[PDB]
């Protein structure tokens, strides 16, 4: 039986701990991004394979989440010595060079059991991403097996409907990206969009 | 704390009940899809508002899934008559229309519940997918809050990198396509990629 | 073992939830029928056999209950979306029609299990009856299998023997109507009767 | 919390006790019933009001549940001794005369408690009837309050209903009587019914 | 295992309920024996046949209680109704006749229960006599199988034993009678008697 | 609540220790007894009060029992020593002299505790006495608090009593000595006693 | 595992009850002694063998415990009935004649449980003795099998040593009388008595 | 509550450990005295006051003890390697000198527990002395608090008497030595000791 | 409470992992040092501070070590991913820059807690070295807080005095290097080190 | 599992009990070395092998710890009155002779259980050193099997770093003495140390 705390449309579970912020050793906390919606993604291992590309993806287009009001942070079990020397490895060796995102260190395990992310038989986490609003309320959850990474893109088109259905009080349909129709949430109301 | 038998890299839960398959009552089972891989989602209401559009994005995809060796099953907490009523009911009027995926139906509960998708205050899911392979394992889960659905692109891809993945025994780097590069997880092996 | 909180002669358990009234959604509450008798009655599922000629008849007979002060409230485990659907289903299909009894939804289960009439196995109830008194107590269960509908004839003599019972204090006999002996539970006073 | 071991669609909760059969004592149990249908019933107290004129309703009936092939046995929480003193006493005094349906005694409280009909506040069982199949199925429960009796004519309606719905697998609609309309529980079959 | 309330040196168990009294319901308690001798006691089953025998001879000696101040009070698991037709049944049938000694329902068993002379297989008491004193003190029990009934002669001299060593402080011997020597209960006075 | 494994139609409870035996101790069990009536009695204390007349009144009239095929033995919480110091002491200073009922030593208290006659308080017991058939079966019991001893007509009289109604199955009304009316236990055959 | 409140060096358990001084029965309690030591002994049974020697020896050399401040106090089972009929008996019959120790009487067993001296097999104490001081602490403790009595030379030689050893904070080496060395506590101390 | 192994009547709890025998370590165990009596005596410490005197008083006895079949054996606290420095101490210091009686070692405490002799509060046992047959049978207890020592005189006049009764079936006499009168255990025999 | 399973004297308890050994990825067991005198020692984490200093005082010192038959085994909870790139870090940027002794990965932190040396509240292990005999024994552990490093000297001084004892059987001084004095473990033979 | 109260970076245990101290027993606490570090260590036996070594070895060089505010304080399950015994043996006889070093007593065992260091199989501890800072605090533990001895060099050389790093936050490398090179504990600052 699976445990955790993560659920969704509930305060996502409390996190605190050190993260390496622009070469520095900084204290960083869950609350620290009430007001903002976060997009906190665990992964396996540092100075490993998918892990980079990723953290590398989503680093490259930061602004693309800061223009709206989004933060990113990546979690991973390795200390934040190890985060550093990660960091200063060039991106050639598979490092990740110089980085605009914090990386949070999860070694006691707390923060990854608390997610419902951590993997029991190997001692590090699959691939879990959680996007959690400006209130700290959990609104979405993807989990990847190890070899498959994540898309920056599905991320941004899942923030962005998040904060337009907040905004609304609309709903989106599948596949919605900006421009495209929504539906009230009425059974009068929904004939406009199914017309 | 939130509770499922749905763990990532682990059989996906078994499941059996009712389903309306090309307008007819069957039951249905999970081992029924052993040897291909399977594409199993959930969604709140049957007469409601995102749950149709969703429906149908993957129904009018249905043989783009099918041509890699993929099925794709829906499920809620309706009964089957309401299912088979939704089905007779034209698109216009928020129906589903006729349609080629079977919806199952989960009236006990207890599939919902499994899978960890149950909302114990509404009396439904959310909205729930589930990627499991030709082994019966499941490899990715992604849950939406209830005001925004889900990505058919985006589904597709996923499946894709894992049978990628399944056959060549590498590792699928952040936003892979088919004609994407890949990574052998080796320390010295995974230069190749980062050079 | 089977357990219920429905006990005669005790106030009947507190429901509350949402019910399609007048082809809208509303919230309802036991409570809102203190001083006014209720029949309460469960019935399987939406788009189905019994179930609709079981509220027609109550429906299309509601002055009969109204003209002595008792209402008339249908429940069973569909949504109110799945309801209000089946309210604008022509009755030539199997729908309802427009209906002046409220469709009170019990998606989560709860007021079924309270009442002692929730499946396990199916995960709907099945057909279950109840008469509560303008105090609130419960007077009369009644509880049918699946294929035999129930009786507006014989609820409103059961609703009229206890209305008359209530005022006089008197007793009422097997197969009473109004119009019929009544006895006076007394060793020396039932003598008028039995001569 | 209510309990007790009746469940409809179960078989009914065994019995065995002293019964008053054409004057004398017996053993009767439930199991001597098996191949016919039984009207099982319990009745508060004898020498008391609604009860005696419920026992002679069924009584007199008899021939009409007999060539239906079906049985009635009466049950009380007193003695076979009282039992007896009550149909020797003239149906002129409230007592019952003679009598062609068994008296079955629950001094003990067993029987009572395992139907759920038993009042513990009071030491006798409330108006709690049971219509069992001839495979030993429970298929009907009808509890009354105290002050009001049930009907002969309702009970034989039931019967004739479950009879006919087991031997041709239809449904039957609400207020249905023998030579009334039945529904095909399909929902294509249906529609024969509804239009 | 065998238990129960009633201990000879405590207070008797309080015991509450419904008697017929001189052709009446009353509700009696223990309590309303203050001040007064009272022997209890309980029989099977009304309309049997060492019962009635047992009543009648305590009924028709009443007067040699009353004069020593002391009450009697039967009780049987029979309902009052019960206690009442059979008061209204002839000796010669095996019936009490009027009777001027009180008869209590014990129809719950709760009070046979804390007495201790419940027959859990049989549905009712065995033949349990107590005697209580005017403190409300249990002085005396008589428990007797089934078959064989009890001594009003007996009792008689029981309760003026207890009556008479109450009041003197002095012990009475095997088989002691009014006009009898008694004991003083002392090493040195118990010489008076035995010398 | 009061404790005992002592219980009316059911064996009575084994016992077994020394007694005093015409002035010798020896080993004495219940079992010894089967195939007669027993009459088996506790008393308080050697060297007492009531003590010595109620086992000098069944030691002087033992014939009586003995003619009808029933023994008699006594018991107290005194050892075998002490019982053949008071034997060996004058009645005329409250000792016994010589007697022909064995006196049971209960000196480890297990005989009073199954009994249900042991008092804690006091460390002996209280008057009870018991009678026990053939079958080894507790067919009475009689308690006394201490002040008040005993009837040997009484328990004559109650011997008498079960041994008839063991032989001839009638039942015996209250007062019955040898030569009185018995009732036959049949709603007819009770008729020749009432009549 | 035996199991006993009695530890030296703690306070002796309390005890009370009633006892035979000078042929009269009197409430006696432990702190009746205090601020003198007491010798509290057990012996098995009155009327029996090593008992009364024990009991004479002690008594026949009371006032050399006295005019020590210590005092002599027997017990056993047997009631205080027993205790005077024993003392009332010639000690040429094995009884004890005039006394002046105080016999007590443990009935109920609680104060042989209490010293841990009771044979849960036979129903009474071991030969146990117990030196109690003048404040109430136990100081020895010495247990026979019930062939061999116990020493009153012993007893007054403990007796003495405690009391010197009260008052003079040396300790008493092995066969220690009054006159004899004794030894300072102390390493450097212990010297004069060694050397 | 305070608890041990050690029961008169019973096998002696089994113990085994390590003893200086003639200045060497060798392992001792209880059954190694099957066949003869033993005195197994605990004392507090190694290096104190009153434990040298007693196990000096022993030793320099011991052949009063084995002339009459009989071992002694001394155990402490203290380990083997602190027994054997204080044998290598001279007397005069408050050593032993060599010493015949071997020196048990209960470094773990388990035998002084088993024993009842361990004082939780200080670490180490009071003194207490077990006299047990060739058996194996606990015959005797005698435990004094730290500040007095035992005798080795009254230790003999035990064994002696053990012996004397176990050969004779004789009971012994307080102060009985050999060449005094012994009892008959018998109320007939005893007369021969007490006229 | 702190608690481990590592107790001297006992078998170390069993580990198996990932290490990395000569620049690859190897399974790694306790069971490969059988026959060989293990050094298993825990450091807090990769890239930090004390942790290289020790792991290359080891390493460079191997070869003291291996000459007498003992092998050095180094873990921290870091992955085998970041052991490897540590290893690739060059000593003048606190790397351990190639190394001969094998670096096992506790990831999962069963071997930490295992061992007793995790820290709860850092998700590390604290300094601790445990000596490991070539019959798997554990004969020494040394644990350090975080801030002080060990030594290679001493650790080699204690290999050394195992192996010297676990030959000769003669025990080591405080402070023993080879060519020593040893000590007899025997009461007269000690006395050739101690004269 | 094993279980101790010692925990390295949390308060030391606390401790009291009876040492020898100059010759004398006085009563020592942990609490009396607030202020200064304490080198606190236990040893098996008295009169024993390696550890009268051990303790010299300390005593003999006090002042060097003394001289850097650090305490030695030595503990074994022996009694004062043994410690005292063993210093008043010649250090040719393995004594101890006078020594500055407090010896603690742990007789009953506590001390040694709550530092973890009590052998259960055989009643004494293996030798356990512990180093307490002045503020109570735990920083160093040192476990040895039985046959070797530890180390005052090595004991002197952590005092000496524990000391260091406290007063200059900077750690302490592989095998450091005073005048070693240390290391600020910072990816920057490390570098002025490897480079």
């Amino acid at each position: 039986l699976h445990l955790s705390k993560a659920k969704i449309s509930k305060p996502a579970p409390y996190w605190e701990g050190t993260a390496v912020i622009d070469g520095e050793f900084k204290e960083l906390k869950l609350t620290d991004y009430r007001g903002k919606y976060l997009v906190f993604f665990f992964y396996p291992l540092d100075f490993t394979f998918v892990c980079p590309t990723e953290i590398i993806a989503f680093g490259d287009r930061l602004e693309e989440f800061r223009s709206i009001n989004t933060e990113v942070v990546a979690c991973s079990v390795d200390s934040q010595f190890t985060h550093l020397a990660w960091i200063n490895t060039p991106r050639r060796q598979g490092g990740l060079g110089p980085i605009r995102i914090p990386l949070l260190s999860d070694l006691t395990h707390q923060i990854s059991k608390d997610y419902g992310v951590y993997l029991e038989d190997s001692g590090h986490t699959l691939r879990g991403l959680f996007i959690i609003d400006d209130k700290g309320i959990l609104r979405q959850i993807t989990l990847n097996d190890l070899p498959v990474g994540r898309s920056v893109d599905e991320t941004l088109r899942l923030v962005q409907a998040f904060q337009y259905t907040d905004k609304h009080g609309e709903v989106a349909p599948a596949g919605w990206k900006p421009g495209s129709e929504t539906i009230i949430p009425d059974p009068a109301g929904k004939l406009k969009y199914f017309d």
